[PDB]
């Protein structure tokens, strides 16, 4: 029934510097949305990173199972139709791809080329803004079916009001089922949220509700 947990968690990049993450404690139950905040260079991409099993914790314990998918925080294209960079490899669904482009505004952008969902990028031909390179590369991973989502920061180069609309048609409506950490600074993300966690330096600066901290004002 928990999904991914983090139990007094510390870790260090380099052996003998300064941790990276420092007794770091959350839990997640199947189906809910953890936001992780904090400013850069707090450790919100090595907590992703010790998810994937790319950063191994000195003290702690640490709970997931099952498939990943990840989104960067930085956006990316490889050289292929707009489809063949959502789908990525993965079996193809007509409906399971149409609701995830409609999900992420890019029904739009694609409805305006002459090819359609086989216009090529990544070979020098359509140069992307950088808010359709993200969008791409949200899609990209919430198209792939896997137990655990971590998007981190996908929402670059987006205008507020735009954000807000993804993060509600993708993030809480289309993935309305499944286990996601989103990696995220704004305050309806935060809000919206079963559980946030806000990173400072390292440290858990805090952990719990969004209802809790306003509590706390006063
Ligand atoms: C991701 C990563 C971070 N680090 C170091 C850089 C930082 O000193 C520290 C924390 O880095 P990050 O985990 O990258 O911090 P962040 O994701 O919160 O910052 P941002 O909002 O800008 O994306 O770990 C590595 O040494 N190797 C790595 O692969
Ligand atoms: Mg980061």
């Amino acid at each position: 029934t928990t999904e991914v947990v983090m139990e007094n968690v510390t870790a260090f990049w380099e052996e003998g510097g300064t941790p990276v993450l420092k007794d770091i404690n959350f839990k997640i139950e199947r189906g809910q949305l953890l936001a992780v905040a904090g400013s850069t260079g707090a450790g919100k991409t090595s907590l992703l990173m010790m998810i994937m099993g790319e950063l191994e914790p000195s003290e702690g314990k640490i709970k997931h199972s099952g498939r990943i998918s990840f989104c960067s925080q930085f956006s990316w294209i490889m050289p292929g139709t707009i489809k063949e960079n959502i789908i990525f490899g993965v079996s193809y669904d007509e409906y399971r791809y149409r609701s995830v482009i409609k999900a992420c505004q890019l029904e739009e952008d694609i409805s305006k080329f002459a090819e359609k969902d086989n216009i090529v990028l990544g070979e020098g031909g359509i140069t992307l803004s950088g808010g359709q390179r993200a969008r791409i590369s949200l899609a990209r991973a919430v198209y792939k079916d896997a137990d655990l989502y971590l998007l981190d920061s996908p929402f670059g180069y987006l205008d507020v009001l735009t954000e807000k609309e993804i993060f509600e048609s993708c993030v809480c409506k289309l993935m309305a089922n499944k286990t996601r950490i989103l990696v995220t600074s704004k305050m309806e993300h935060l809000k919206k949220a079963d559980k946030i966690l806000i990173l400072h330096e390292g440290s858990s600066y805090f952990y719990g509700t969004f209802s809790e901290l306003q509590n706390l004002q006063p």
